[PDB]
């Protein structure tokens, strides 16, 4: 908080974005959130409550008016993605000006979990509609070129091209290896862990690098020159990896997930980093996740998507 100053929207919900050690302080902390916020999200904001999830860990949240709890991690989650949806289906009755007044307080405070956001849907959208294009082998990327000529010429003429294209992961899509097949799996193979993420001019531009020791599993790119919330290699940290198992955890990546369940070792507290930066997981990249974050799925099928 700058002196003076009153914390923007999302400073505010990323202060709450934590485990609280009883009501009354996240209350207090609550009460500045709403001296931030705009005129359509008041009504869920003004009924925050806190679940008991052992010891004296209190959970944060608001009860909506269907008799739900949403914790201000779903909060933040939902407000900094842009999602559209869940944020009508939570903050009720908002319009679309309000909606869209978020867009002008993401931008100062260069959050840029919106565009990571819609990727992921996209890419979601791609492995449901054109299931040949969930592989990452050699033999399943080249029947997904197969079965979709338009892509595989768009790309081969990138190929020929020469020039690497930036990912989502701040790693690259590079083309010089014998064959476009051999350039994706080299480009899907270096995606997957976990990942600190900045936003820059206004949201328009990220910054993201590799989390290595949050990263559990990593099949043989910018890693992130320090770690930025456990400095000096804690135990903590580099033995956060510990007991992994995949089969399990579902995930590749430990303490990177601010909307994890608490008491899960996805969960991570990023209540300290600043609005415009966060961490996040994101997943090893199937073939129809490196055509999302291109925004190439207009090139699948007879029309795309």
């Amino acid at each position: 908080p700058w002196p003076g100053v009153p914390m923007s929207f999302f400073s505010n919900l990323r202060a709450v974005n934590k485990l609280y050690p009883n009501q009354a302080s996240f209350i207090t902390d609550n009460t500045r959130l709403l001296t931030s916020t705009p005129a359509g999200f008041t009504n869920v904001l003004n009924a925050p409550s806190v679940r008991n999830i052992g010891n004296n860990r209190f959970q944060p949240g608001y009860q909506l008016s269907n008799n739900q709890f949403v914790s201000t991690s779903d909060i933040n989650r939902i407000t900094r993605n842009n999602d559209v949806p869940n944020i009508r289906g939570v903050f009720q009755g908002i319009s679309d000006p309000q909606i869209n007044s978020l867009s002008q307080l993401r931008r100062v405070d260069n959050v840029p979990d919106f565009n990571y956001h819609t990727k992921q849907t996209r890419s979601n959208a791609v492995k449901q509609n054109f299931p040949e294009t969930n592989v990452r082998t050699p033999e399943g990327v080249q029947n997904a070129l197969q079965q979709n000529p338009r892509l595989h010429s768009y790309m081969q003429s990138l190929k020929v091209g020469g020039t690497g294209i930036l990912l989502a992961t701040g790693g690259y899509f590079l083309f010089s290896a014998a064959t476009l097949v051999q350039d994706i799996i080299n480009a899907i193979n270096n995606t997957g862990g976990s990942y600190y993420v900045q936003g820059k001019d206004a949201g328009e531009i990220a910054e993201a690098c590799l989390l290595l020791q949050r990263t559990c599993r990593q099949d043989p790119v910018t890693i992130c020159p320090f770690d930025p919330l456990l400095p000096n290699n804690p135990p903590e940290l580099t033995n956060m990896c510990q007991g992994f198992n995949y089969e399990v955890e579902k995930t590749v990546c430990r303490g990177s997930d601010p909307s994890a369940d608490p008491d899960s070792p996805q969960y991570v507290d990023i209540s300290d980093l600043p609005a415009g930066q966060t961490l996040m997981c994101i997943e090893p990249y199937s073939f129809g996740d490196l055509v999302g974050d291109l925004g190439l799925d207009w090139l699948l099928g007879d029309e795309g998507l």
